[PDB]
């Protein structure tokens, strides 16, 4: 290693209003970043793939998504990144890890970036179970502590 080139840019907005929707969830539309952000939040790294049909999706939005807990968690303890297939995102996405079917959600390692689970079908409970199960078994990366929320008891 001869050198190593650094560049940092920091982003974010801020006007912020009603007039626009909650942006804190819905991460950039870079891939990069996603990745990028893990380490530096020290959080997981959730991908979730939609064809421009949202026929399938349509299933999961309904409740599986919509569970206000689902995306609250997504969010926080995973970085909450969706992509379409039609796009270059998808695209590529794809070649990473073959992939060919829909709906495609799995669990990636912003320091690794290793596939650790595989799931085709999720639902309100098992997504959650499998999720928590996840978040316990393993616990979120390893780094600097932070104190979030209040004591409560």
């Amino acid at each position: 290693g001869s050198s190593g080139s650094s560049g940092i840019d920091k982003k974010l907005t801020t006007l912020a209003d009603l007039f626009r929707p909650p942006i804190d969830l819905m991460h950039k539309g870079s891939f990069e970043t996603a990745k990028e952000c893990g380490q530096m939040q020290n959080k997981w790294l959730m991908i979730n793939i939609q064809n421009v049909q949202d026929f399938a999706c349509q299933c999961l939005n309904r409740d599986v998504w919509s569970n206000e807990a689902v995306k609250n968690i997504i969010r926080e303890h995973f970085i909450f990144w969706q992509v379409y297939h039609d796009s270059e995102e998808g695209q590529r996405y794809i070649q990473f890890y073959k992939l060919g079917d829909f709906p495609y959600v799995s669990i990636l390692d912003p320091r690794t970036g290793q596939k650790l689970v595989e799931w085709h079908q999720l639902d309100v409970s098992s997504f959650l179970d499998q999720v928590t199960g996840f978040l316990g078994e393993h616990g979120q990366l390893d780094g600097l502590s932070s104190s979030s929320g209040p004591s409560s008891g």
